């Protein structure tokens, strides 16, 4: 990389559009911006197209959770976990962008946001009357942007809608009455590499637009289809996503003892 393009803001609404992102609707956007990048206006930019491509009636949703066991949750201060990157990191910080008050935040902005992010803590995450479940309930996009289906988090909500055998213990932390509370739970987790089939699966269907956001290969697929198609994978079979205890994979290991 030397002299690469640095995509303007018009640019960024047509690649959007010519994906099949439609105005007024509900948007649900994982990205790396290490793959998108440059653009013009750095990471502003990206959101400042996608809310253009939205338009003043559709809703932009990212992931903001912490990802951080043993503190306390602030929507107002709280950083995003730097794997969910740098635009979910500042898509919250902008004006008018409201922000679920749980360590397992989302964030929104739009006429849909409160819709969507104004549900308390969620027991698990990705559990139903959670923001994943609320984009799913509304109808919505998923655009993964420099991210594989190892990001989509809705394929996470679809193993839970499946009760899917195996959970593990898990907690976080919150503040009641001021002081420090740990909550254990139960969740769905692994290493999420096998969540990569969803490809086959939904382009099967013809459910996966695909096309360059930026510098990115871009994925767009719809809540539903996403969820319609994972359960359809695991009503086969509930341990398509963990790996074959060949693999000695560890966490999927641990999901298939805690079945
Ligand atoms: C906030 N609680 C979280 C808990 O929800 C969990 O979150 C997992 C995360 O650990 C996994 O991470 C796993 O896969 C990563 C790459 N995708 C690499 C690391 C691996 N442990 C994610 N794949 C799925 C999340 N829901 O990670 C452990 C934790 C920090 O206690
Ligand atoms: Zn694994």
């Amino acid at each position: 990389q030397m002299m690469q393009y640095e995509w303007r803001k018009a640019e960024l609404i047509g690649q959007l559009l010519n994906l099949g992102v439609t105005p007024g609707g509900v948007l649900l956007v994982h990205s790396s911006f290490r793959s998108v990048r440059p653009l013009e206006d750095g990471p502003l930019g990206l959101i400042e197209a996608l809310r253009a491509a939205l338009g003043p009636g559709g809703t932009l949703v990212m992931p903001s959770w912490s990802g951080l066991d043993d503190e306390p949750f602030d929507p107002a201060t709280s950083p995003v976990t730097p794997d969910l990157g740098v635009v979910s990191d500042t898509f919250w910080r902008l004006p008018n962008v409201k922000r679920s008050a749980h360590p397992f935040a989302f964030a929104a902005a739009g006429p849909q946001a409160e819709q969507i992010i104004s549900d308390p803590l969620p027991l698990p995450p990705h559990s139903p009357a959670s923001p994943v479940a609320r984009v799913h309930e509304l109808d919505g996009q998923v655009l993964l942007l420099g991210v594989g289906h190892d990001a989509n988090t809705t394929l996470a909500l679809a193993e839970l809608m499946a009760k899917v055998p195996y959970g593990v213990p898990r907690h976080c932390t919150i503040l009641q009455d001021g002081k420090l509370v740990r909550v254990d739970y139960l969740e769905n987790d692994h290493c999420c590499e096998r969540f990569a089939l969803a490809d086959r699966w939904l382009k099967e269907k013809s459910l996966q637009k695909e096309g360059p956001v930026g510098h990115a290969f871009a994925r767009l697929i719809r809540s539903r289809d996403i969820v319609a198609t994972a359960l359809g994978q695991l009503g086969r079979d509930p341990l398509i996503f963990l790996h074959p205890p060949e693999a000695g994979c560890e966490e999927c290991d641990a999901a298939r003892q805690s079945i």
